[PDB]
């Protein structure tokens, strides 16, 4: 049991009372909150040649003093706030495993009581990483994390529930022991570079003070940590051949500045069952697994050396460069909004539609969208279908993930008390970089053109890092940041910083950091070039819409109250509300009895408005 | 960019600026109704020993009433009339792959805008001709599609949702180069033969129309053809090596009239046991899918041999000759309507469920436009367990096929369905055995139980499936002979050409759908089988009269009640009770469902007689 | 076919008409009801080396699978599966479709008698016919198989399934705090009824000719080879259980560690044995081992005697803001149980799958048991409720359903998580939620306990009788793998609230389930004095931060801008805050809050919108 102080707030840390047969298990309260979290690591190796891992954060309607409400079967799916909280526990650990630990784990938060005061998902990061560290699951070091909101000026470090409310920023630090940082996710009002900047340093500094008090319960413990059968990665002798083979060959590959996607894969896969075959003679005895692995560290290597020693990328571009940038908006008539973006090879199509303000709360059946609320009304809708990769696939967590980042980036600039709510689909035609941030500026596009009055553009960009780093230290002797990266470059890469923003502030952030962490003072320069990078976008932008449209399309929708006589009430409303429901399957009019006397009507189209108004008036003969 | 006109419609084509990284895509419009299809084919074998090809029509609901239903409410799942039109969009494309394409295959079908005038579904057939031409994925010939409506006695080619509202037919046809016909999909108010076969070769026409626009993009693009490493077919020295060691055992399996479905697959199979193995020595060499595949095109060549040579089939039957058919009706007491029809060794057992029309809408404004209000208040629920094949089968349910086919006998009963009926009429149709169209079983059955429970629907319906064996010269492709059988078995459809489904009344045809197995049939085929199955459905139509002819006069006396009861205004708040608390336990423990109708009289309806009593005590216990 | 007079019932079974593909088919009818069981078994050997046995009891009338469906599944699973041959892996299927239902005479009984009906006319191979039937008692009388009225005033209701020679298959009870000689006696009344339904099933089965295959193989290990593997690991498996210091783990891979060395001796000296048949011939040796000691000695394998309980240590009011909470530990079988409280009319609105359905509870009580894959210390999806977990949690429901008080003011929901699993996780479900409902406030009339019973039987293979048993109190897991029975009961003091007996022997004695009925009560005692040092009586009142209900009056013309069009404003407020606002007449509104200061905040709605 150790006690954490973090400025007016107490983490208390425990262990060794509750699941006691998990591979490792903690319980963490601040306040009357409680969170407890187990990890699971087999000791089989998995059949499949990657890290299995698996975040499983279980929200419940107990502990919180809510039976599930009407419906049969009391817990259906998973809700959209449980997916993000299990996406960023992931991130948060993720990074610090060994290289190879090729062995399913599993890491499951179960919510044991909630006071409504001191949120959880932040207790649910930090249990995770006390599970860990006191299990002897093999794991690098403690991670502390805070959540950061800014209230009147004031940096507030793990809000309560009210101070959400009232806060301009809602950022969650994941550090790493000496300061390193994991995992970044923000979501702020709009807010200035510099007090983004500061807040981060303020976090950082209180993952420190997390960091020290689990260091403390794991020495009074006593972990100790199992010796896996084998770690998957190839022997340096392998690889060290596999670099003699094919070092000119993919060196050539990644300097041929007229390769596309498609091509430069192909080119990279050529050499790939070339080498592949000459390997096995030299050694025989090898793993199937290993040969491939060798050529992915190798083709790794290579394109790592370029950037480094040249400073120019595979596409020929700089270090700060753009790829072509290219919209279009009002495609299709009947759209209410309408755009179409291109970065590079990325093509994503954004679509705007209004409903209803009643659509905009669900309830009942499911969990997925059980008390579905919006704060503005407005939603975007990510899609990332599979012929955007010329895949075959089943039509997750993926999808879910960066339709929260895209809607979080517009989400500072859609105005209040709109008529309708608002409804953002991006469709990813094409993927070869951020489509997610791609989503924001089409988003962006779409938005203006269908005439929501938005109080700025929203442009987002990703930003790429490639380091050198020696094994007999660990540190990071330099390194090269990239701007709007390319799908391989984020793949042989170390982190994908997404952030979005209008040109006079950030609103989101989201750092995937693959490293065991990075230092501040790179994390301080991803968000300066990527500041410069998303004026670019912003200019390009412009020139295909500037403002939005001075009113909505005319095949918009249109809300109408008719009025319907207490006689003829019976008639129009029919047998507990018969007619009414028929009337909105068949046409797509939503009737709302606003009072016994008056129906508000809304009608996504004037047609449907037509089309239901002679409903109405046959009904009152 | 190719623009074609078809009458007053105007259809635009496009590629070459959407998705540049599938390895097909189309854009297809018409009015302001755009479509985006895309294909994609792995290069790697599969590991399955078919062809792995999904379609998926995709749908962000705005023809579907505009209403959004996106992912705001995509995690319950997809939609039955996605489904369907799945099936149609799958149906049109599978018979032009070539054959021993054992390679992943997924046609994905995107809405990009719906004006709520244009159909975007047979959009969506001619986008995925269009994405599959320009792509290298090995196809044999363009596909066109359109549908054709009747109005006012006249012929209307891709009618809009106003005038599909008033058509009474809704036939969809998917042609292939030299007017061959790959697929039919009918559902018809009992049209004549003649008006119905007419507007098949009005379609066949509209579809070469679109054949050369598709063959002019095709022409102005550059379009080559990948090599596919290689193609899954027997060797033709195996093949014939087959025929010698299996031919005479497999014409005698053929040719033993006393066979039933299990026998004389068991008979077969003991002769597949016998030839693999031999085979295995002679050719080690060859792959374990190849000695199979090759006894299954001896198998297959054989079985239509004796069709072709001697008009004779496998069960003894003439090419005309209908199965034995048996119905039942009143099989149990507490049923509102019951049937058990059996034709050969098909049973099938067809239920009639009255329920309250409130049932019919889920209270909730998306989900319910997500499937419907069907437009009388009947709906059929088809199930194929997997006993019915003695065979082991998952528990879920409603997989494609048994919604398809559910949908199918559905709109074949529905013509005659009456208007105005004060219920809910749920037709359940069970499948027990199954030897051959259950499906269409399910439409006689289905209008027996009718017909006991005491709907007055207009007329019987009777279905029957046709199928067909042709002799096809290798290289010219064309069709020298054929043989169209009537009430096929399951071999005949497995070993056959096509499986035509079609149902209708004694006057006219409701329902038809063709599942053709070859790359296009002629016209002057589709034509004879349509005639050929006239003759059958009124030999079916006279022995399910002898069971039952005319509508019970009545339903049956266990059945459900409607009435009306008053409540004092006073009196509401402590018989709704607090938040309805009173209403919705009064159902669970009864049944019964209670309506605010009026400010002062709820109306109840009750499964049973017996339920409205306990309904009507609580109603007059909280009375004093 | 051939009927079956069961007192003033009469039961109807038939075959050889529908679904005739099926390699068995049975329709079962008593009055208007009839129930359709198919049963389906592969030829070929199923890869999965065990007995792939699936029960799927369906209702065809849409209006996924109800609660209902599952747990009728598993009644049916349990009577028909001890009765398999050893070693028949082999895919099966059993298929209960409801062709009318009268609502008078229940179906699921008939369901139990049609699937032994299938499965004896079937070529499968299975052991003789299963009669089943319910027992209530309805004003002090016994009534076999009661219809739906008479159900609803029975004080029990138990379903007894039997084998031949009165043995007992399947025991499946709950009642209403009945006495142990009430209950006792009505499984004598129970098992003398299914001789009479068996005797019906054997006219049938003679008059039909029932021919059964023969499988390909019968996956069994060769007697050889098992007597070579009791000379390799008999002394080292006896070392390891004589061993009282071993927990669940440490016990594991101790048998583990022989285990590895095993197989490769094995190997050696038999190379053409299939690799499962040395995995399987090891799980004999051990459970040969593993019962040899209790038989013998009268110890089990961590010490204690037949008649020794675990170590149980009770908690409440772990949390302050749960209205109540407790930790029952029971040996290494950890459980975590919490009381919520919501509206009366907390889960009524719109889309039940089929209706009087909806969510409405008989005394606005349930409870739900969830097993997480950590208290195994495994992997697995966590999102859905399997049937395992829905069949517990309606065990302990039914276990505390008796003691818990009509007209409550709140809808009580029950949820236990197994954080530690080494037994009986259901039964410690049952006194875990009675002491968090004592904590929580609400006057249960008394404390529930529940336990299972195993069982060690030595039967000569001559014949097959049992010659003399070992029943054990408060059982390991270890014990019900290598057991007999899973006897889970609980009950209050002075009574018995719930039964399920998980027999995997082909029938056992009446006398043996009476034994364990009278050992289970004595344990249920000690357990009882446990529980009430902790906590002996229900709290005077609710947690002071517990839900609470206010009415407020809006006038007719506010009525209006409250509510919202349509009713938004309530369905908002019910969004953010989780308050509800339920119309109770024309002017008064009432406002329920999970918590106090939610409601103070709600309040400022109201007063917000004045």
């Amino acid at each position: 049991a150790v006690a954490v102080d973090l400025g007016n707030r107490k983490l208390e840390i425990s262990s060794g009372k509750l699941a006691r047969f998990a591979d490792g298990s903690a319980v963490v309260q601040s306040g009357d909150t409680a969170v407890m979290v187990t990890a699971v690591s087999k000791t089989k190796p998995s059949p499949s040649q990657f890290m299995p891992l698996v975040v499983d954060y279980r929200q419940k309607a107990a502990a919180a003093g809510r039976i599930p409400t009407n419906y049969l079967r009391r817990e259906i799916g998973t809700s959209d706030k449980e997916i993000l909280t299990s996406r960023i526990i992931d991130r948060s650990i993720r990074p610090l495993f060994p290289a190879g630990y090729f062995y399913d784990t599993q890491v499951l938060c179960n919510l044991l009581a909630v006071d409504g005061v001191n949120e959880p998902d932040v207790l649910a990061i930090n249990g995770a990483s006390v599970a860990l560290s006191l299990s002897d699951i093999p794991w690098n070091g403690p991670v502390g994390a805070v959540r950061i909101g800014i209230i009147d000026g004031e940096y507030v470090v793990n809000p309560t529930r009210k101070e959400m409310s009232s806060s301009t920023l809602n950022l969650v630090v994941a550090g790493a022991p000496k300061s390193q940082i994991v995992m970044l996710e923000a979501s702020a009002e709009n807010i200035l570079q510099q007090d983004f900047c500061h807040a981060i340093k303020v976090g950082v500094k209180y993952t420190q003070q997390i960091i020290q008090g689990i260091q403390q319960l794991v020495k009074e413990t006593g972990v100790t940590k199992r010796t896996p059968q084998k770690l998957f990665t190839p022997s340096p002798e392998i690889v060290k051949y596999t670099h003699k083979l094919a070092m000119e060959r993919l060196y050539a590959v990644f300097t041929d500045y007229e390769h596309d996607k498609v091509s430069r894969d192909e080119a990279v896969n050529k050499i790939r069952l070339d080498t592949e075959e000459q390997l096995k003679e030299k050694f025989p005895e090898a793993d199937p697994y290993e040969i491939i692995e060798s050529f992915n560290v190798v083709a790794k290597e290579v394109f790592r050396s370029i950037v480094l020693n040249e400073y120019k990328r595979c596409d020929g571009r700089d270090l700060t460069s753009l790829r072509n940038v290219s919209c279009e908006v009002d495609m299709f008539k009947t759209l209410h909004g309408s755009a179409l973006f291109q970065r590079g090879q990325t093509q994503v199509l954004c679509t705007v539609t209004f409903d209803s303000l009643e659509s905009g709360i669900k309830s009942d059946q499911v969990i997925t969208a059980i008390n579905g609320i919006k704060d503005k009304n407005f939603m975007l809708h990510y899609e990332f279908p599979p012929y955007a990769t010329n895949e075959i696939g089943k039509v997750n967590r993926r999808e879910l993930g960066h339709g929260a980042l895209a809607e979080k980036a517009l989400y500072p600039v859609i105005p209040r008390d709109f008529p309708f709510t608002i409804r953002v689909t991006s469709e990813v035609l094409e993927s070869n970089g951020s489509s997610s941030m791609a989503s924001a500026c089409g988003g962006s596009l779409a938005l203006m053109d269908s005439g929501v009055p938005i109080s700025s553009a929203v442009a987002g960009v990703a930003i790429g890092l490639v380091t050198k780093t020696d094994p007999e230290k660990g540190e990071i002797e330099d390194y090269r940041l990239l701007t709007d990266i390319l799908g391989i470059e984020d793949y042989n890469g170390d982190m994908d910083f997404k952030i979005a923003g209008t040109n006079k502030g950030i609103t989101a952030l989201q750092a995937d950091i693959k490293l065991p962490g990075i230092p501040i003072k790179i994390v301080m320069e991803a968000i300066q070039q990527a500041s410069v990078a998303k004026k670019e976008i912003l200019q390009i932008m412009n020139k295909t819409i500037s403002k939005p449209r001075a009113s909505r399309k005319e095949n918009g929708p249109v809300v109408e109250t008719v009025q319907v006589p207490l006689s003829k009430r019976a008639k129009f409303v029919g047998p507990g509300g018969y007619n009414l429901k028929k009337l909105q399957a068949e046409t797509g009019v939503t009737i709302s009895q606003v009072d016994e006397e008056t129906f508000s009507v809304f009608a996504p189209t004037p047609s449907a408005m037509h089309e239901a108004r002679d409903f109405i008036t046959e009904i009152c003969k």
